DNA sequence: AAAA
DNA sequence: TTTTTTTTTTTTTTTTTTTTTTTTTT
């Protein structure tokens, strides 16, 4: 019964013509026809006739199947809150296959309606009554809601051929007033009032009645002056506030970005749901604000710039296994979403690779999602209370983050630590701004040339943490007989990096060895593979735990007290004329290896045993042929 | 043109004056009209009424319609001169002022007018007053008898904030039921430890006075704990539960200042936890001590006048060394409770170690984020919550666990130089 | 001259 | 240690108009 429908429903009649409009040859395959099925049961749940009206031709289909599985598509997405297509696909594939033949419905349509109100109110024009035929005729560029402050945005979406900025094509933008609007009334608007003018002296010129002319004639007179108004300022902003709360599209901020398989390049919007990436520039649904205006390529080896990065990349650490895992971990700061607990920290001499490939993938990846921070982040104590902190109010929402500066060895605190890594939640403040707390997931990496103060033993610190060191020497002096040692070339930093064509080479290096670890490894960083990394980090792991250090060097029963004053004077012996405070240590030293010297005293207290207090000095992997990024075999 | 709407819909918008003494605008939303996602049956706030407008503009022109063909109607009639002169001048009149309602500038002063008409004084310190409502995603949840009842039909009740987690009578067949049962068993194996904590984790959804209480327990590393504890701050929302800081703790005594707004949050909230320490801290062994006592405390948002506000939450805080306490009197020590965790996650399980699990790192990176295992976990503490009503009347204290008051009262062992 |  | 200053209110909210508008039309 689609026939009451189109009595009761305008829109319905006119989606129906739209269906009209374009050729059932993509209606005949099951994709395209169940995305305009979904489409169209997005609006309402009683367009169903006119679907099944859609339905019946080639019925052959439709019968013994479609019939069927329509009834299961509207069922299933019934209840399918999930990613949302309208009918304004359905309009833009209309103005696709049958362009110049389709408008003509849509400016009868809008002149139907701004017609009906000129003679409902004998051309008196107000405010809501142009912005009804505005909303008709862009209804599809503009969508309103209100922010945290209380504020109404305005969000447009931008379409080839109009200006706009570099690189920011089929992606919304944020506008503080729509000048594209105002222009939009004042001279894309005026037509319909000339049509509606020339319709009223078509009829004035009919023969009729005197009194019909009369009325006809007042009418023209009256609408005449409520032509102009249209250009004027005052007006136009009153049909602005007005019609913005036909615009509004109710939970569209909170819902934008969210996606964290979404990535905005600068030649449309970049998908990483599947493998392989698919790059979409066309027409599209999903709400895309932010973007990198780094265009998108697919990954080829034979491009120059490709070839000269990777020669170079390889030049700057030469362990295969190394190079592998460290390209892996990089290639994760393109996603946004949940990521693994772990941290990367590695140092050098100067003039290596550090404060270098950070800054590539930062330029890369744009401000919007990777940024620099400070290190006060991390070698400094928590702000006093509810200070705001503008700082930390960066990495909300970016990808990377990294560090470059140290002023030699100092603390690297813990409570920052397993706040800034870890993939659960955190809050803070900023200034003039109430307490917000938001989700936090990007990779770090830390640049420095000293290492840093640890003082833990326990996982919470030393499961997320990783380490390595630089092996080569940039310099205008490169002696030979040493690998480790290479001529500086001083225009991969001057030049190099401001150059785009190396930019879309890298991030297409990224989006590659991303696609690799998805497919090999599960996306579980973890599970890699790496002998030198996982060793030379246990081996820093060796050091900075002077426990160890002191029970080999210095290590009756003596009781306990003895431990901690030895402990202490070692500390200053060896390591800082200062105390430790450190009554916990009877814990880690049970922990630590004196279990077999750990005794139980009669005077309840548990002790060691073999207290031989030493005072003074009393004693007792495989190479590439040339293809070192075609992942190696399975081990690899 | 107020009196006529707020005649319309007086029973769909309510007006109060809130704290900065500004007019706001509350709405009761129905199914079928466009909303948020799981905010069905109950009052939203509402900057500007934009709903209001639309009103006006549409449905109020009909009603313009019938008195212009009531005029046309009486106008046709046969009667004499004078009056048919009189209905001429009434109905011109008229069809000049029947344009009115859509310029802008008259909708704003009539929506300003109709703004002292639609006034309910004493309706915002009454929202959300009741700590027997819950705001769920699909209705409003009532604890106020057992079993648990669902409201998901019209009601009066003054209920603005909510969870976006719909709820289901709890089932131990679902398979998300199950598996977070096993994941919860394996977490901890005691099981009177394991009842006590999920006793006291119930009480979570409750938001009146309760009974003065911490709960503070550290765990070596890769333990449970950040997996069940931000669970429940996810299934209870930012509106019931949200993270604090430790600065709230470890810190001195909170200066005059002026505003404190770390401190502002578990402002009508019903759980909070720290996750986040270094080597040890000391607690002050005050400027806690108010925020377990069930009474008020005082202090202010940004650029706002002083307030104070009743202290009701359920606290916990996690960390992997231990806390520093320096007291012996009865008052303190004892609102204290402290567990220490006995497993440990890792991807080299070593047998014949009860102590030691298989890790499996998809419980966090996700299982948070399903909706449905959330359901499942909202299920399971409705059901604990309503268990402990029936059977210790409401009462954490009166029940038993061997393992605590052990573990903690050798803590009491300890601390005590 | 009063009204639109 | 320095605790307070930095942040804060703000801060624009009357002008816009409205009305008229004489002239025009009756
Ligand atoms: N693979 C390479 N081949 C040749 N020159 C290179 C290569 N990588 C980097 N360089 C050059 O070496 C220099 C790198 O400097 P940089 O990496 O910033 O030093 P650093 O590691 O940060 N130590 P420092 O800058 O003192 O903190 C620049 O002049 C680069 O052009
Ligand atoms: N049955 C289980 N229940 C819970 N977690 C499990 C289970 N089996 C394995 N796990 C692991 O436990 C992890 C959750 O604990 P997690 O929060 O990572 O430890 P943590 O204590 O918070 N780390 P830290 O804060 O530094 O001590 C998951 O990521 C899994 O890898
Ligand atoms: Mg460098
Ligand atoms: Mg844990």
């Amino acid at each position: 019964s689609l026939s009451i429908l189109m009595l009761h429903d305008p829109e319905a009649r006119y989606l129906h013509k739209i269906l009209n409009l374009l050729p059932p040859e993509y209606y005949v395959e099951y994709p395209l026809w169940s995305n305009v099925v979904f489409a169209l049961a997005n609006t309402s749940a009683n367009y169903r006739p006119l679907a099944e009206w859609f339905s019946q031709k080639c019925p052959e289909k439709w019968n013994t199947g479609g019939k069927e599985k329509l009834e299961k598509l509207w069922n299933d997405a019934s209840h399918h809150t999930e990613k949302k297509i309208t009918k304004r696909s359905i309009m833009y594939w209309a103005h696709k296959h049958a362009p110049q033949q389709y408008k003509e419905i849509v400016e009868q349509g809008y002149f139907s309606i701004l017609a009906e109100y000129v003679y409902s109110y004998n051309g008196m024009l107000e405010h809501y009554m142009i912005a009804k035929v505005i909303y008709a005729m862009m209804g599809n560029k503009f969508v309103v809601d209100v922010d945290s402050n209380g504020k109404y945005v305005w969000f447009e979406f931008v379409l080839p051929g109009q200006p706009m900025n570099q690189g920011e094509i089929w992606k919304w933008r944020k506008e503080v007033n729509p000048d594209e609007l105002h222009i939009y009334i004042s001279e894309n608007f005026s037509r319909v009032m000339d049509r509606i003018t020339e319709h009223i002296k078509y009829h004035l010129s009919q023969p009729h009645e005197s009194n019909i002319l009369n009325y006809y004639k007042k009418l023209l007179k009256a609408f005449e002056r409520s032509k102009s108004k249209i250009f004027n300022d005052s007006f136009k902003k009153g049909v602005i506030r007005q019609a913005e709360f036909l615009f509004r599209q109710r939970s569209f901020i909170q819902t934008l970005d969210t996606n964290p398989h979404l990535l905005g390049v600068g030649n449309g919007v970049l998908s990483i749901e599947t493998i392989p990436a698919k790059l979409i520039n066309h027409f599209h649904e999903h709400p895309i604000h932010q973007y990198t205006h780094i265009c998108y390529v697919p990954f080829n080896p034979e491009n120059p710039w490709t070839k000269l990065l990777l020669n170079a990349l390889q030049d700057i650490i030469p362990e295969l296994d190394a190079r592998l895992w460290i390209m892996f971990y990089l290639s994760t700061a393109i996603f946004r979403g949940l990521k693994e607990a772990l941290m990367l920290l590695w140092l050098g001499g100067g003039c290596n690779g550090k404060t270098f490939l950070m800054r590539l993938v930062a330029m890369v990846l744009g401000d919007h999602y990777a940024s620099k921070l400070n290190i006060s982040l991390l070698t400094s104590c928590r702000e006093t209370a509810e200070k705001p902190n503008s700082a930390f109010m960066r990495l909300k929402g970016r990808g990377y983050g990294y560090f470059e500066e140290t002023n030699k060895s100092e603390v690297l605190n813990t409570s920052r630590l397993k706040e800034m890594v870890n993939p659960g939640d955190v809050t803070a403040r900023e200034l003039n701004q109430k307490q917000e707390s938001f989700q936090m997931t990007a990779t770090m990496v830390a640049a420095s040339n000293y290492n840093f103060i640890i003082d833990t033993t326990d996982h919470g610190t030393w499961r997320r943490l990783r380490h390595y060191r630089s092996k080569v020497k940039f310099c205008h002096n490169p002696d030979p007989s040493n690998p480790y040692e290479k001529k500086e070339d001083p225009r991969f930093i001057h030049e190099y990096i401001m150059d785009p064509d190396c930019q879309n080479a890298f991030f297409s290096i990224l989006v590659y060895f991303w696609e690799k670890l998805q497919k090999e490894y599960n996306g579980q960083i973890k599970k890699v593979f790496c002998p030198t990394i996982e060793s030379e980090t246990e081996a820093y792991r060796k050091s900075q735990d002077t426990l160890h250090r002191f029970i080999t060097e210095r290590v009756t029963v003596y009781n306990l007290s003895e431990v901690v004053t030895a402990y202490a004077e070692w500390y200053n012996t060896n390591i800082n004329v200062k105390r430790h405070i450190a009554l916990e240590l009877s814990q880690e030293l049970e922990n630590s290896v004196l279990e077999k010297y750990l005794q139980w005293s009669p005077n309840k207290t548990r002790i060691l045993k073999g207290c031989r207090i030493l005072h003074k000095f009393e004693t007792l992997i495989c190479e590439p042929k040339n293809k070192w990024w075609e992942w190696s075999p399975n081990p690899s």
